[PDB]
């Protein structure tokens, strides 16, 4: 009856004022919240905004990750003192129907997730080992077993290989960077928030800054990630009875937590500036995973004698396929823990680890092998920009997910009939919370017209046009309505 029942409040070791010890026993939680936000996703459009704008949307990627850093805090916060994830408060302060559509939403946002990371991988596997790419994937469908090893090992050591996989990502990116020796200076300057990035004038690549900001902003958390976060939180026990041991918990919490999503937007930077001083000046035209690995193969392509040696030899793309399979690797862990707690949470099921990566796995590899199955059908022409695509048109879901995630948080949070009169939110951060929820959710309404759109390709039909234009209209006006519903709701509880 309680979130996680298998890890929930497993090892509680606060001795004292002994801190760093005691910060490094639980700092578990916050790495297997972060690896989620270094997903290959996003990171052509990292390169992309590179190449488009060296240096300038740097400044974007540390207020997306500060905004990320907050809510996430909030839904640390929620589950520490509350001792509940975030779908069992949604789920309790709200009925079944609404419970069962919170459910079906956010399974399909980390079924996003999840098809990147199959698409990623599997793409992955087809650099590395040159193994086919309709064998890839269903290779890639075996990770039920990498889960059932993973399921003996222990959080202790599970949330360290995520960290192991972290610091694999982080340094296969870092040293691409070392050896282009960029100048740093650009980079400081770029990290300012300057005002240069919500213009709209110089639209390099079809885009401009303030549509390249905009994007990174609206893409600044993911609603499984809260529900994890809130859940995971709970595995370190707490006694619930002394304030100063649970102000301490809640310091304890978002310290591991800024110090992983840090490390997050520590990758965003190195692959900005991946796009910025390694890759020449408009060297990436295929932002597929294939494309940057031989624009990461070309000599031509580099801006330095050293990376054209060294990519000639062939190490530079490898290393990179490298990290697209450290990346593939974490829906496996957050994707099964996260779907359990929505599951669990929302509509009350009970299911093994066994069938949930397996019905998972499958639903996500479905659209995957299909795509695959046509392109291959037009002789493996642009199969890897079609992956890019499907990749790219299965983030919709977390924008249907991402308010009835985020505005719940921030109500529940903020109430006192839920954290109470002593641990809800300041007024600070009632103020920044309120500011980031309203312009997420008004960015990610704006991106569902975009995005719905964007499934009829660049080929825009006239007739089909107006179609998208009534679907848009309809989704954005149900999450219109669901919202004011579940706001209701909370607001009747509070
Ligand atoms: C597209 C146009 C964009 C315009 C952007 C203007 C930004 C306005 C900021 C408003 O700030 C919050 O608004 C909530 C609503 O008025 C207030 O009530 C809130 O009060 C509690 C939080 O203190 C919550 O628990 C309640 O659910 C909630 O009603 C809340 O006090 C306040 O901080």
């Amino acid at each position: 009856d309680l979130s996680l029942s298998d890890i929930n409040s497993t090892v509680e070791v606060p001795e004292g004022h002994s801190f760093w010890k005691t910060l490094l026993a639980y700092s578990g939680p916050g790495a297997l919240v972060a690896v989620g936000y270094m997903d290959p996703g996003n990171w052509s459009t990292s390169i992309t905004g590179g190449q488009n704008f060296q240096y300038l949307l740097l400044s974007i990627i540390v207020i997306s990750s500060l905004l990320a850093m907050l809510l996430q805090n909030m839904a640390a916060k929620l589950g520490i003192v509350c001792q509940l994830d975030l779908a069992q408060a949604i789920r309790a302060r709200t009925s079944r129907r609404l419970g069962f559509i919170f459910w079906i939403l956010t399974e399909l946002a980390i079924m996003a997730t999840d098809i990147a990371e199959v698409i990623g991988a599997a793409i992955a596997l087809y650099l590395l080992f040159k193994i086919p790419i309709f064998l890839a994937v269903v290779i890639t469908v075996l990770d039920v077993f990498l889960l059932l090893l993973l399921n003996r090992i222990g959080f202790r050591k599970i949330e360290a290989l995520v960290v192991c996989l972290i610091f694999v990502i982080l340094f296969v990116f870092l040293y691409q960077i070392i050896l282009s020796q960029p100048a740093w200076h650009q980079v400081a300057k770029g990290l300012i928030p300057s005002w240069a990035s919500v213009q709209t004038s110089p639209k390099i690549g079809g885009q401009t800054p303030l549509s390249a900001s905009l994007g990174i902003i609206g893409a600044t958390i993911m609603p499984h990630n809260l529900f994890l976060h809130s859940a995971i939180s709970q595995s370190r026990k707490i006694d619930r009875t002394d304030s100063s041991k649970v102000a301490e918990a809640v310091r304890f919490s978002n310290w591991d937590s800024n110090i992983q999503l840090s490390l997050a937007m520590v990758v965003n930077a190195l692959l900005l500036i991946m796009g910025v001083a390694v890759f020449k000046s408009g060297a990436v035209q295929d932002p597929s995973f294939f494309g940057l690995y031989q624009a990461l193969s070309n000599p031509d392509m580099v801006s330095n004698p050293v990376l054209a040696e060294a990519a000639r030899s062939g190490v530079l793309s490898t290393l990179f396929a490298v990290a697209l399979l450290a990346s593939g690797q974490n829906s496996t862990i957050t994707g099964t823990i996260t779907g359990q707690v929505i599951m669990e949470g929302f509509i009350h099921l009970r299911l093994p680890l066994w069938l949930r990566r397996l019905v998972t796995r499958l639903i996500a590899i479905i659209p995957v092998v299909v795509c695959v199955a046509i392109t291959s059908h037009q002789g493996s022409l642009d199969e890897h920009q079609a992956l890019n695509n499907l990749m790219n048109n299965s983030q919709v879901f977390l924008a249907l997910a991402l308010p009835f995630s985020i505005v719940p948080l921030l109500m529940l949070t903020d109430s006192a009939a839920q954290m109470g009169n002593q641990f809800k939110n300041t007024r600070w951060v009632k103020v920044m919370g309120w500011l980031t929820v309203i312009i997420l959710t008004l960015l990610n309404l704006i991106s569902i017209s975009s995005q719905i759109a964007g499934f009829f390709g660049d080929n825009p039909s006239s007739q089909d046009l107006l179609l998208s234009q009534v679907i848009s209209i309809g989704i954005i006006l149900a999450m219109i309505g669901l919202l004011i519903w579940t706001i209701i709701d909370i607001r009747r509880f509070t």
